[PDB]
Formats: structure tokens, C-alpha cells, sequence
């Protein structure tokens, strides 16, 4: 008896050194959780405008997901910008669905 | 001579102790293979009904992914459900394509 | 002031051997930049045509991912294509939306 719901998924990449910062950032907007890959690496300009700071070889990366309301992700991406202007990184925006029972 | 077939794309993440869990239960139903991603941790509620078990910070997740054809994708949620009525973790669904030689 | 704009994001799993090969395919293209996900593992077909070589437990698999304009979609798959010939791996085409400030 499942039925589907449509959430928004964040891939949010960013230098490692960081994570404190944008898993507060999504705490304080009242994101109900996160998950993290570890262990990226990168190089050059991941989809933003340019003059974006780039990654380079040397950045160990990390990957954290949220699944997050449509509502949320403008607000979220006001939020990071700030951070973004004087940081490599970037937010990738997909559709996903999340199944739940009825 | 390229042409785009429609799948759907499944990200599965929970604990590791229960992969030989959930991978069988992809085999069982018929899942044509799988990639996993390691070292995932995590937080709280990643989507989820109300009440539905959160990650902590000393869970060792993976992320199985599956690409599935469409019809796959029910079968396999209610295949996972009674997983989840007692285990944290979460299943993402995507819209994907796979480019194949005409 | 953010505005979305629409990208294709590939994600390249295949053997890490194949790393530069991969690499200097999207540099050659004009993709600039991509990010890789290390120690995956896998097995079976990942949604490619019957007979495409699958993945085995003994393979060190990586992702690469790529956010890109739609127009190097095809070109970047018919690059791929003779390798996907002789070697495993797939790639995973998503429509996703990146932010940025007006």
C-alpha cells in the first residue's frame, strides 16, 4: 500500500573542512535530515557561473544529500550563496519521489 | 547512433550489516545487477512518514543503486517495506536515461 | 536573487584503471569540470543492452560525475560508446537544475 511523494534532492558539494557549516545551515532551516558521502575528489567548474571558484586536486571533498520539500530549496540556496562567493562548491537540484505507505 | 531508454534509478541507503539483505532482495526480484557507494553517514530523517527510523552518527551506511525499469519500482518498495518498519534508511527514486547503440 | 538553470548530470561509473581515459574524454569535449566518487563496487548489468559486460566483485569502480549542457550529452555517449564496447560501465543521464544569482 505505497504511495508515492515528490521531494526535492540536493547533492551539496563542498570542501570537507566545511560540513559543520552547511549541515548547521541546513539544521536552522529545519531540514529533517542529511546523509554524507565521503572521499571526493575534483577538478575545474562543476555547472556554476562563471568565475566560480573551481575545485581543484588537492580538495578533499564531501557529498551531502538532502531530501527536502520543493518550498525549501530557494531558501537553502539563498542561504549557501554567501558561502559560494568566496568558496568552491556547488548544489545540484534533482526531482525525486519517496515512498510511503498509506 | 545513440538512443535514450527510460529507467528508473533507485538510491538505497541504510546500514551495512543489511546489504546482503537488500541485495538479495533485488536479485530475488529480478534486478539486473547493482553498483554500492561506502563510508555514507548520516542524520535524522531523510524523507520519510513521520516516525520512520532516523540515522544516527554512528551508522555505517552504503547507498545501493539500482537502475530499474519502471514496472520494477512498486514491487520493490513494498519488497523493502517491512525492512523499514524496523531498520533506519530510505529509497530514493529517480527519472534516468541509459544510452544505447542503435 | 537566484535563478535555476537546467543541466544534464552524468554519472560515469566504470573501473578506476580507466580514470584518465574517462577524464581526458570530458577535458577533449569541453566539460568543464566534473567530480569522482571513489571505492565502489558492483555487480551485474546496470541497465545497459543484453550482453554489455557487467560489473564483478573484484572490481575497484568509481563514479564520475559530470554537470553539462544538453547539447554534450550526445557526443560525450558517443564518445563513451567504443569503450563501453570492451570494458564494464554505464552512464546515467539526470535532468537536474543548478542555482544561480541574478
Amino acid at each position: 500500500a505505497i504511495k508515492l511523494y515528490p521531494l526535492k534532492k540536493l547533492e551539496i558539494i563542498l570542501e570537507g573542512a566545511h560540513k559543520e557549516f552547511a549541515t548547521d545551515l541546513l539544521d536552522r532551516a529545519g531540514v529533517k535530515g542529511y546523509t554524507i558521502v565521503g572521499n571526493l575528489s575534483g577538478k575545474g567548474s562543476h555547472g556554476m557561473y562563471e568565475g566560480h571558484l573551481m575545485f581543484n586536486e588537492d580538495d578533499a571533498l564531501i557529498m551531502i544529500i538532502a531530501a527536502v520539500p520543493e518550498e525549501l530549496v530557494g531558501p537553502l540556496l539563498e542561504g549557501f550563496q554567501p558561502f559560494f562567493e568566496a568558496h568552491s562548491g556547488v548544489v545540484f537540484v534533482h526531482d525525486i519521489q519517496v515512498g510511503r505507505p498509506i
